[PDB]
């Protein structure tokens, strides 16, 4: 169904975009911290 699939696509886009920012920031912080030792 078009409206259902457009809503599912919007939720997947939002979830993956948000997760990409969160893991990018967490990974950069953890890697910089580990490297500093």
């Amino acid at each position: 169904d078009t409206a259902s699939d457009a809503a599912a696509a919007a939720a997947l886009t939002a979830a993956n975009a948000k997760a990409a920012a969160e893991l990018t920031a967490a990974n950069a912080a953890a890697a910089a911290a580990a490297t500093a030792r």
